[PDB]
């Protein structure tokens, strides 16, 4: 058995889980099938979220000095995020490729193993096991694997081969995006209608600018490659009188309006985390934070299966949890796209949008969908609002030395935090000190009326979200710390 | 001069402006080119605000015992109406010919002028009057009067004649209505999406199911008469993959989305009311309602102006007023239609809008919106939250014998409403005693935390919305009563 588990694809999926299964104790093989990143850097930016997982494990610093604003929208409409206690849009400008730059840096410093110009060709699981074909440098090899997790983005090879089934609808549409030199294009980051559909535009920052159009009766075409420069400039005059043959592209790609998910995220010993799982229409900066969070989810989990901690139970949590969050990507990506994207026809529905945002219900609610702060996992029937949440930054005092529930999570175990000081927990939880992180402390700039008020203790698992609150939980910390961790020591 | 006002055309906004003149004390004559009602009924029942407009004037009975639900929708998404105090969907069933027939009745009861089979062709305002030439059963006529009130529809002959403004967009797409019988159609209230767009259908109750169709691709035609049966049966089957050849129709007619409204509903001595001043999509029921409301803005206004009992400032406030609930018509419309008609492809934003509806401020709002109670006119700077909106109907303790707020407006003079017994406001009001009825008592089954608690008086306009409150106007009784009823006497 070569690898413990076999990732296949190096992007930010990928590269985020390779990473947390390191973490989690775990050899790892992740097969890449270009030898050198794209180069393309196709989103800008992420989520608080995705924000905050990078910093449950100290990634934030190599991003160099960074901003993060709380104007942000909902398919163009301004919302502030603000409204919301505690979130905010995110960091603003990073490109994908930094952030896969950032990520695959980090998994090698984890000691993850990467092959690049390794392409998979086919698997199968043969029950104990799973095998893998792979065409790379010196040629065709067969590798074994306890699981393979195919992270190999929209078109999956893994997905295909292990017979998955990825309903939904194909694209309709043809988009263009360009970044493109020279030209002086105006700005247009809510976009612009023009009687035939519609554009947008951005600057970023060294001569470059993003355009991207959308001319309304495209149909969608399969195609070898990018579209050829002068087909976009072509569309973009006809569009909006604008001639930009003169410019010098620096990357030109067509893209759609896909939305199919997996029915099942597992089956037998083969999983999909990030784009292989779930396609949509590029809207509202999603498909890499979703991804990266899929990872999030499945990483812990499938470490402490893999090394016999865990009953295989607990991989099938990855499933539940996540297969509802991709689906609520199709949901609020399409809807978003459909905002953004129409005529002068969607204007009336964008108005009433507009109307409904004012509010702070509804503000706080599309801050939440967008930021993947609203996250709500079923963890156990009972009455606390922070159960199956996301634990938020607050900052604690330890015996010599502040730290922070954010660092407590570091090392990608479960953290219990007794802040009242009962024994009683402190002892209930001792058969699972392996594998959950006992600590004492209290509580530094707490909102004097925040989430943590009146909190005796918390089980936060490895992935930062919640899982047992005292008061208000149905089950005991018996019942919970067996059903995220296994059985007692 | 042959009449003080002339209304052209009969329907729901006509009808019910001659009646509002008449209470107004003011002789009107009305100009319809049918000599015999239609006897299509395009819309099915009224919104709570027609409701209570209707009720305010004693009207209600004549209609039948009636039900009124609080299940309705926005754009095909359910939405409870109960969770904005006090209101509700509307009055259920009623087809618009007999509310046409039912006002019809009234204006003449209220002894109002009504021409029939005479056709306005052209007019001149001559600066003191107006000129209008009419084609009738004995021949073209030419008639003098002081006002002329557009009231002829979506074609508005008036509107055109005058030289209105009358920006906007024409229809884009053509749909099908149809009433017919025999055939075995399902019901689909919230209607259907097929691959090839979308229909709809519901039940009317004496062998009579309505259809809706909408051709996806259907472009916008201009065409004499209704469309002839076979054609939109053959579009039924292109469509639902049923044949409804053997149907035999009532009614059959075409329609589309354009939206279109007069940039000033006043030009000299010339008006418009009701559909020829805003043009828009047949959706969320809103065409007659709002119609009829322009009707009872205007009437005793213009009945004030035409007497010399109001400078003619008072009349421009009927545009000030309404423009704005116009083109909130044109919002409100075609964004519901938007949802209602598109395909699979507007599933995703009906997703969000249904999570969204979930709240109460956001389920009010829309309540707010379509029953139209969310209305607020400009009055006075004030505190208040009452202030500029509609009085809402409340029990009242009169000296021998108890009345409501929606009784004391039967006559259509204004109502100032001493609950406090403050001796004080009725003086500054005697010089009004001939325009204004004060009234004096207290109240019955009030909420005890209601709109009028700790309220010590109210002026209340001859439409029923509310132009001065104690405490809380910037404005003493006096500004206001000049403001809406002319000088002091
Ligand atoms: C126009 C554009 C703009 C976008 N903007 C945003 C944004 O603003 N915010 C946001 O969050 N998301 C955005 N996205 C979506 C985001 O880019 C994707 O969600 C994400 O980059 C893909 O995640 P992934 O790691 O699962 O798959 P990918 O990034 O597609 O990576 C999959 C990897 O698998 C490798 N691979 C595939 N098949 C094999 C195989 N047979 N063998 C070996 N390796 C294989 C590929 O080489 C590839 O490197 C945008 C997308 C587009 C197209
Ligand atoms: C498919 C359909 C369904 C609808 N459903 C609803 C609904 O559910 N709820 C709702 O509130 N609204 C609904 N409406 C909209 C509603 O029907 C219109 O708003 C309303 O009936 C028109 O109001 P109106 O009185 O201003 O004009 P009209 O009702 O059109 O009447 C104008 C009158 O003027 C007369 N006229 C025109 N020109 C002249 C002239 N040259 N000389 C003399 N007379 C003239 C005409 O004969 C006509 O009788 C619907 C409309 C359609 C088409």
């Amino acid at each position: 058995s070569d690898a413990s588990v076999i990732v296949v694809g190096a992007g930010p999926a990928g590269l985020m889980l390779a990473g947390e299964l390191r973490l989690g104790g775990v050899d790892v093989m992740v097969l890449e099938q270009l030898p050198q990143r794209t180069g393309e850097s196709r989103g800008l930016g992420f989520t608080a979220r995705t924000m905050e997982v990078f910093d449950q494990r100290g990634i934030l610093p190599a991003f160099g000095p960074v901003e993060t604003s709380t104007q942000g929208h909902f398919g163009g409409r301004p919302v502030d995020f603000g409204v919301l206690e505690g979130a905010h849009y995110g960091v603003k400008a990073v490109p994908q490729s930094t952030t896969e730059s950032v990520l695959e840096e980090w998994a090698l410093g984890r000691g993850a193993e990467l092959l690049r110009g390794h392409t998979v060709r086919a698997l199968t699981d043969e029950g104990d096991h799973v095998v893998v074909e792979v065409e790379g440098p010196d040629g065709p090899r067969s590798l074994t694997t306890r699981y393979v997790v195919g992270c190999d983005g929209g078109r999956s090879t893994v997905r295909k081969a292990a017979g998955f089934d990825f309903p939904g609808t194909s694209a309709s549409r043809e988009m263009f995006l360009a970044d493109i030199r020279g030209c002086e294009i105006t700005p247009r980051p809510i976009g612009e209608t023009v009687p035939l559909g519609m554009v947008m535009s951005a600057p970023l920052g060294d001569g470059v600018d993003r355009i991207i159009v959308c001319e309304r009766g495209a149909p969608a075409r399969r195609r070898t490659g990018p579209p050829p420069y002068q087909e976009v400039a072509a569309a973009w005059q006809r569009l909006t009188g604008q001639d930009i043959s003169h410019g010098e592209p620096v990357w030109v790609s067509a893209f759609g309006d896909p939305a199919r998910q997996v029915s099942a995220y597992r089956r037998g010993r083969v999983l999909l985390a990030g784009d292989s799982a779930h396609v949509h229409l590029p809207a509202g900066g999603q498909g890499m934070n979703v991804s990266v969070q899929d990872s999030v989810n499945l990483g812990w989990k499938l470490a402490a299966v893999v090394s016999g901690r865990a009953p295989a139970g607990l991989l099938d949590t990855y499933h539940e949890e996540r297969h509802p969050v991709g689906r609520r990507l199709l949901m609020n990506t399409q809807a978003q796209g459909m905002l953004f994207l129409s005529g002068d026809e969607m204007q009336p529905l964008r108005d009433v949008l507009s109307e409904l945002i004012r509010y702070d219900e509804v503000s706080r609610h599309l801050a939440g969908m967008v930021s993947g702060l609203d996250i709500r996992y079923e963890v156990d029937g009972g009455d606390h609002p922070l159960l199956g949440m996301r634990m938020p930054h607050q900052e604690l005092v330890r015996a010599h030395g502040k730290t922070s529930t954010t660092e407590l999570l570091h090392p990608a175990r479960g953290v219990l935090l007794d802040i009242a000081d009962d024994a009683e927990v402190r002892e209930a939880a001792t058969g699972w000190s392996d594998r959950v992180d006992i600590v004492t402390a209290s509580l530094h700039d707490a909102p004097p009326q925040g989430p943590l008020s009146d909190a005796r203790a918390v089980l936060v698992r490895p992935d930062g979200y919640v899982a047992w609150i005292s008061p208000g939980s149905r089950a005991g910390l018996t019942e919970a710390l067996d059903r995220w961790f296994g059985p007692a020591r």
